[PDB]
């Protein structure tokens, strides 16, 4: 039996059988504990759901299937289109998820399709992903790889001791980024920032005690989200990045893993490279608590877009 | 007579009496050579012609008083009221200059200038008081250079440290970028590094960065990107939540140039703003390596609500 949490509100319809299986949940993005934090980011005025709310559903289902039938994988994430949390009336996101298999060999199964879709009846198709049960090789390498990141993060605060790299105070930050987006205050996390604009790379200080997050998460969106925006501001704050004209945007990504809770009193380092400027730019997310591997995303995938067309789409 | 220009247009009077004398200049401000210049800032969709728009016209009819009966100082800038140069056929801006002597006229030193758009009558927007000054100021400030220069310095070293932020151009007009949008050729500041503890900006300012064609006594980008330096110095503070209050134009106490504002080169700019009324005032030195350019004396400032500012301009 699936529990239900701020982010997952009910059971649709759940159907196991010889070559698969399909579980739909549904989440009224209006009920009051959840509404607030549904809208992560504000465009143009236009409120927005962020990608790592469906991360959040995304493991909170694979979690439950796995153990039905050990890392959970968001793998494959892909945001086709906005969703915007109107808070009038009812509105009602359903996430479908799908496995296939040979008989007997249900129990074998290391991977499920996800789709993220509101419906009144059906709205719009937002996201896709394919949560993965996956092994343990690549936590392990990460562990490897500690100190490596370690000394990155060190290399970004010398440079800066040195007057060579930009580093970012939490409000002076979101300040520079405000004419593209204004954020929730619970999703206003990142403490500080380093940025090498050179290699688009950056070293943050995301400090989840910074904003309130009360409810019951798989994942919390608003901790998940502020890691992402560390790769997000290390290609908009680049000084030959004119946001009065073309933006990088949340595209998704090829992997998301969680190693650690994502505690709402703690702070993490958090460090990118982002690859150089198609339309799309991509690159690995480390999240540290010092000495452990907290989180990582591999293949987090920007798209730089027309800042008018962007703000068209969302008001139509 | 007085010389026409690209921001003084015609003269609508002129008359002299025992005791004073009148100059009434006009410019259109739609006119196409200098309509562009005339959009100094856009906030929130809405072009605002700028202070040293009504600077730049009121060292003119400053000069000219002059010579017809040497420093001119613009002094007791106020600005009141918004112009919004809309650009839809005839908008024009109308400088009053009065002069007041008892029975003497050689001796005068000062003269009002007042600033309103007509059809008439249509906005009052601003006020200054022209000075026919020494140079007792200029000569005071060529000894203060290398205290100055040494502020610079260790703005320079203090950022070579860490301690403080250095912002280059386009990344500094991002961070104002939510409160005003500036005319390209506005956009003059090559570098600027902040003490944010002291409100206190080091800046080089490049005219060469933008397009400056037209005939002024100092040309109103020019001008105004010494100003910004200031507003810089106060908006930018991590402690100011620009999407709710904001450090806007409020005029000055004097504003004195020494040497021409070269279109092909650059200076450096260095200012203190005070402490957090609802105003903040300081000084602000513009210097060409050792030789004093300009001077503003009691720069002020004023906090407004950011909200507030969107509706007066709106309406
Ligand atoms: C400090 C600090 C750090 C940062 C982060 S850097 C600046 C920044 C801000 C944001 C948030 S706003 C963009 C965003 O992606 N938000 C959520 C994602 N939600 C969607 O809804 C898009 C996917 N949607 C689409 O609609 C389409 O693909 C679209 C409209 C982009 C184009 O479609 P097409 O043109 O092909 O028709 N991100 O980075 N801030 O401060
Ligand atoms: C690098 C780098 C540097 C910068 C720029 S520096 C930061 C900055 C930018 C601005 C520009 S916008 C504010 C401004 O003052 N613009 C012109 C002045 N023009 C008026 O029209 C005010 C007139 N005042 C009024 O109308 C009223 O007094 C009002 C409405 C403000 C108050 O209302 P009241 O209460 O009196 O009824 N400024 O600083 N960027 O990157």
């Amino acid at each position: 039996e699936i529990k239900t949490t701020t982010t997952l509100h009910r059971v649709v319809e759940e159907t196991t059988k010889p070559l698969g299986a399909t579980l739909v949940v549904e989440t009224d993005i209006s009920r009051k504990d959840v509404n607030g934090l549904a809208r992560g980011h504000l465009v143009d005025g236009i409120p927005l759901c962020t990608p790592s709310f469906y991360a959040d559903i995304a493991m909170q289902v694979g979690q439950y299937s796995m153990q039905r039938l050990g890392l959970v994988d968001v793998s494959d994430m892909v945001v086709d289109k906005a969703l915007v949390p109107h808070g009038k009336g009812p509105q009602l996101l359903r996430t479908t998820l799908t496995m296939e298999w040979p008989p007997k060999a249900a129990a074998t199964t290391r991977s499920a399709k996800v789709k993220f879709a509101t419906y009144f009846k059906l709205d719009t198709e937002h996201a896709s992903c394919t949560v993965r049960f996956t092994s343990d090789a690549q936590l392990k390498s990460l562990r490897r790889s500690v100190s490596e990141y370690k000394t990155h993060i060190r290399q970004l605060h010398d440079g800066h001791a040195k007057g060579q790299f930009m580093r970012y105070n939490r409000k002076t930050g979101y300040k520079l980024m405000s004419s593209m987006a204004r954020f929730n205050p619970d999703y206003m996390l990142l403490d500080y920032l380093v940025l090498n604009e050179a290699e688009n790379e950056a070293a943050s200080g995301v400090d989840f005690s910074l904003g309130s997050s009360e409810g019951t998460f798989a994942a919390h969106p608003a901790h998940v989200d502020a890691i992402t925006q560390v790769a997000g501001f290390a290609m908009n704050a680049n000084d030959n990045v004119d946001i009065e004209k073309q933006v990088y945007v949340n595209h998704g990504w090829d992997s998301f893993q969680i190693y650690q809770p994502l505690d709402n009193s703690k702070s993490y380092q958090v460090y990118t490279k982002m690859g150089q400027a198609n339309d799309l730019v991509h690159g690995d997310v480390v999240v540290l608590d010092g000495e452990q591997i907290v989180a990582f995303f591999r293949g987090l995938t920007l798209r730089s877009v027309p800042r008018g067309a962007l703000r068209v789409v969302l008001q139509t």
